[PDB]
């Protein structure tokens, strides 16, 4: 049966500038009252499922195990690509788009169960087929914050039904990998390098001092560092880094002593 | 008398990058500890009654019973116009200027009973002329959350002494409408043309397919299709429309077969 | 010993626009379950510290003597600067890098008790050298907010010990003081002008009125008014002053009859 999961970690497109996050919201409310209720954030760029799914990997990890994430860049929304409610390994429960929105958070946690999400009794009727975000991916979040058992919303499926987004790995060739995604607040940018495979070289070819943090280097100096992910990072200590070097998400990076 | 709404949905134009906001909702706290403060949106532009009119409209319906709207763009701070308090058909409270910026939300749900905020007691006092916002709305908001009747807040006021925003309606002439709102985050253009009235033509003239959802045209392409306010939208296929098409709030459009 | 402060004001310099304030926060529920947290802002300029400073000022008196102001800029993070716990005179909690981050804030109300915080029962395990504000600061603020003691977090210091930001007093010469802060929203300008040393002529040559409110003069034009703080205020009615006259923070203001 269902498990009461009071914590809902709330991802979107929609942006934070006017009410349509809100909304949503309200609507969980209604279903769920004790519910907390916390953006993960709703500024990920339009339609973008990848940057989605890259935000939401570390929230499993970072939250409790009575959390529901519910995710919701939707740009299928009333098409024949359905909505999905999962339980992790962790216990934590997450609803979203079968379209490749979870596939990182589930990495992290990898997916014990899973229904898709068909049932009307844990919609909000009626539903708006531009606002599956709302009216299927909220209100069912909600429902299973309330204790709603995970069989309720609809039939099971196989892990392997829930579409998965590539993700490129790095490796030994010196080092080659890419850049998966940059720090928009400072400027850092993030590769897929792990700790792991490690005055370094970084290919335009800099010399680089590897650190463990930002203020090993003077004010403006560029330096490497492993972040919270055990990934290779690029920064400049208090500047940012893409305003130097303007690398995009994609481009190729190589590490040689 | 008085009755608990436990849920703040809290609505301004000050911004969520400083302070502001959070001061307010401290205040908020002070008085009622027990409350559920949700933000519906701060970034109504500057001094835009009407932007943050139209954000409020869909609040009662999406919203429970138990809740206080708090609306706080408030340019007339300090001078003869008052702050209201209403209750709406639905249950609901609802806190703001009377400048007009409760008017759409009142045509959801209409006022059942409605006071002018004059009372010191739920007031936070000293008040700041500049921060009406705050001292008066904000925590009349909170009183009435807490339990506080509504009488106590000032001297009962008509329906009619409601500043109301005027709404254009779109008639039948082919049907004429204009532009009401832009999606911001999206794009997608909403009008005043409710379902009801209706591949066709809209005037610059396009034929549009009109559809159910954004994923029935090819990605890039433009369609017509019913918001979740039964009303007429335009939008592109995982793209943002008014970057192809500038259009603005308050400009024509026609539509016929 | 300890006491439950509910309510976490949390302040950074990471935005809004991904997943880094949340999982702060992720982490926060973990520790502290049942505390709510409220964002002060998370849009503070890049290692901006007195940004973050000023916005933290008017915290401590807006909100109730049961929270937990947690402050969040630290470029410093994985140096020798550590963090420090502090309680103030209201009874309120507060942590953040000793870098100057709560200067004002500490000039509100003053320091009863510091501690440095040192103590890896506080702490997320294993602390990330470039998140310390997740791993120290927002932990730590978490333990305090569930009732953990003061001086089990590190070491007792001294008031002194508390690194402060220099803060420039304006002066009788007509009265010169300074730019102090910018209001983004609107755009208008706040002075470190105290009431209190006081058409007014004030120096570019303008002859400003002085009023109570915004709405006492034309709209578009300017106004010399008294804000929230008792300090001294530029604004123009219903529009932004620093796009007709633009001020930076730092610029001299001389006010004579
Ligand atoms: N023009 C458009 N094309 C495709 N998808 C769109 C869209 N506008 C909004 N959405 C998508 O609609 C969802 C609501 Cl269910 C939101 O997540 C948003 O991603
Ligand atoms: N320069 C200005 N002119 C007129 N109104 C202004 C203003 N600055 C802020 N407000 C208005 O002051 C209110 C606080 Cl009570 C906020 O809602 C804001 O809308
Ligand atoms: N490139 C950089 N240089 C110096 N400090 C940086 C930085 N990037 C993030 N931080 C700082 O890292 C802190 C996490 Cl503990 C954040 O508050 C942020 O202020
Ligand atoms: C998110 S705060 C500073 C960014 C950094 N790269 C870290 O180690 O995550
Ligand atoms: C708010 S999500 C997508 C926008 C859309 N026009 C809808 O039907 O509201
Ligand atoms: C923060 S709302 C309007 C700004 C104003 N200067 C006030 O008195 O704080």
């Amino acid at each position: 049966g269902g498990m009461q999961h009071n914590l809902i970690a709330f991802l979107s497109d929609v942006g934070s500038a006017d009410e349509a996050h809100a909304l949503c919201k309200g609507v969980m409310y209604g279903v769920a009252p004790a519910a907390t209720i916390v953006d993960i954030t709703h500024d990920v760029a339009p339609f973008d499922v990848r940057e989605g799914a890259l935000f939401l990997a570390d929230v499993p990890h970072s939250f409790p195990a009575h959390t529901v994430i519910c995710a919701t860049v939707y740009p299928e929304t009333g098409t024949a690509t359905h909505t999905i409610a999962v339980r992790n390994e962790k216990g934590q429960l997450l609803v979203g788009p079968n379209n490749g929105l979870l596939s990182f958070a589930l990495d992290a946690s990898p997916a014990v169960e899973c229904h898709e999400v068909l049932s009307p009794d844990v919609m909000n009727q009626p539903v708006t087929p531009t606002w599956y975000s709302k009216d299927i991916v909220a209100a069912c979040a909600a429902h299973l914050a309330a204790g709603t058992d995970l069989a309720a919303v609809g039939p099971r499926i196989d892990p392997k039904q829930i579409v998965r987004l590539p993700y490129a790995s790095a490796s030994e060739v010196g080092i080659r990998g890419e850049v998966v995604r940059i720090d928009r607040a400072f400027g850092n940018v993030w590769t897929n390098i792990p700790t792991h495979l490690i005055r370094l070289e970084v290919k335009t070819v800099l010399e680089l001092p590897f650190c463990k943090t930002f203020g090993e280097v003077d004010e403006g100096q560029p330096l490497l560092y492993l972040n919270s992910r055990g990934r290779l990072a690029l920064g400049l200590n208090q500047s940012n880094f893409i305003e130097k070097w303007p690398v995009v998400p994609g481009d190729s990076i190589t590490v040689s002593p």
